[PDB]
């Protein structure tokens, strides 16, 4: 079972599959995706990253959504059933949008395809299962929105943040020291209106550190992680989501103003310890 | 188990929760819900119709995508597991439109909550199973769509359609005359954007043929439904969103083009069977 990830290090969504392969002790290859060019992407259809293509000697099937693919690959390292099966009960759907879009939106995306037996195993809990799904969407279609107009709040978090994205990602030398600034200033000035359009409060970080309170006391003290004794992939989704901003001064600030640095180090040491 | 079922009768999302309600001999009430002043809806913090509470003499539960509802009550059916239960596995996800709009979407919605006991007893074929999900979700992801430019192409089936409105749901004596004309106007008018952020073809019949053709195919000549011997949710859900076209002009044309008449007839007459 060969698994290749084509990925942008720094995006969420990509951090989110990275956290859930690094806890599962699976091995994988990534392959950076050059956000410019994409061409290392140019063979899937599918045109987002990230992506995961899995490998059985000769068979291969490619793993769409970040979300997907964590359930996906999760069902399956606890079902056993044949991955090719899998990924068919989470199908993607296709419908315009009201604007007139074409838009793709991935059914059950955050349902593990387990029985009765599998799920005990992996919840011991009806609504251990149920909470998880609901604090999976809410990692990426609350939390995420929350990094951008944090980390490119300001002309040099925004340079620190894209600075920190060409050096990780994959930008020729001339495509990196132009993608900088032009990034930067592109970045801080689209994240003015994702900050509006998403109904940030002004003080973006004060929508962090909300963000991260509510997710601590959801957490409660009466466990490690959400999944309790180990991380369950909600506590994978939000740390997965929050990572990205690892070196960041959003990040320090989130460490310093809200409770939330325990529960992440105890994430970050669960996976550590392969 | 009663049900209380709040609806817009000629409303292909309410015309699909009766198809199934119809079908499983479920007993329920129906509350015809004003479209202008929607009263009997103002009890739900969930503003679309339809919406379907159960209730267990004390127990009481509001279901309401038109799908999870058929989603909740079927598995409900056959697992007998607690209905306040069910509900739970087809969470409300809000997310923030990337126009700025807060939408809620229901995740599992396409998915019935069974075992492998259960599931071989509704399905008997594990590829089945997946079938009904991708042609439900087809449903009204695409067949619903064509409704509305096919009933309102033109200024005489518009009035025809808003006539068969008026009369057929709830709206007052002034209400009534005064909304069949400009509720016709409008829909006309309306309709026409509907045609083109669809991509629906010029001629709008055609788009409702090759549908047609499309399910019939799907079907095949192999069997009487896509669920075989009798209806699946699959069968119930084109075949509810049709329905809401009776009468019309435009169901007459789908009818008389496109070889789908032996097929709705047999779902028609599998339902009238209690
Ligand atoms: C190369 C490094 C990249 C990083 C670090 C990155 C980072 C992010 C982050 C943090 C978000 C969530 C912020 C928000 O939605 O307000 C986001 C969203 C998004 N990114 Fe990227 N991104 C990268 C490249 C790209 C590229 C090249 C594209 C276009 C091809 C892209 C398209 C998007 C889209 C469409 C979303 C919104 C997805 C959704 O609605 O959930 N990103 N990205
Ligand atoms: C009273 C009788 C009504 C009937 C017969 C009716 C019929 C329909 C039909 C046939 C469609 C699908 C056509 C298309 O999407 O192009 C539709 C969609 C829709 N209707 Fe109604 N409708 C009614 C009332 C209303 C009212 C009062 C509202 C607003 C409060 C409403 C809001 C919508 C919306 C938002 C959609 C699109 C849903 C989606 O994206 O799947 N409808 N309606
Ligand atoms: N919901 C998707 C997110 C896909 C996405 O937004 N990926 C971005 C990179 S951050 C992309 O490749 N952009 C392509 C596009 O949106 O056209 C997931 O969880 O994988
Ligand atoms: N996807 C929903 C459709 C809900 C819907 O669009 N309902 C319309 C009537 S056709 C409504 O009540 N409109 C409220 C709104 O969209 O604001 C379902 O299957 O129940
Ligand atoms: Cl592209
Ligand atoms: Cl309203």
């Amino acid at each position: 079972l060969q698994l290749t990830l084509y990925q942008y290090k720094t995006c969420p969504f990509c951090s989110k599959v990275r956290a859930f392969l690094d806890f599962h002790a699976l091995p994988y290859q990534v392959v950076e995706v050059n956000p410019v060019l994409r061409a290392e992407i140019k063979f899937s259809s599918y045109r987002k990253v990230p992506i995961l293509v899995a490998q059985e000697g000769e068979s291969s099937q490619q793993l769409n959504d970040s979300s997907v693919i964590i359930s996906a690959l999760k069902t399956y390292l606890v079902s056993g059933q044949p991955l090719e099966e899998i990924i068919t009960y989470y199908p993607a759907m296709k419908a315009v949008n009201d604007q007139g879009k074409e838009v793709t939106e991935f059914g059950n995306k955050y349902w593990l395809m387990l029985n009765e037996k599998e799920a005990q195993q992996v919840y011991s809990g009806k609504e251990a299962r149920t909470e998880e799904m609901k604090w999976r969407q809410w990692a990426d279609d609350w939390l995420v929105h929350l990094i951008s107009p944090n980390v490119y709040r300001t002309p040099t978090e925004a340079l620190a943040s894209f600075d920190y994205i060409v050096r990780e990602g994959k930008f020729g030398a001339v495509e990196g020291a132009v993608a900088k600034y032009m990034g930067a200033a592109a970045m801080y000035l689209i994240s003015k209106r994702l900050k509006s359009r998403h109904r940030l409060q002004d003080n973006v970080r004060e929508d962090l550190y909300e963000a991260a309170d509510k997710w601590v006391a959801a957490v409660g003290k009466d466990r490690p992680f959400m999944g309790g004794q180990k991380p369950n992939l909600a506590d994978l989704a939000v740390y997965g989501v929050l990572r990205v901003m690892e070196g960041l001064d959003a990040f320090d600030d989130l460490m310093q103003h809200t409770h939330i640095q325990p529960w992440y180090l105890r994430v970050e040491r669960a996976i550590t310890e392969a």
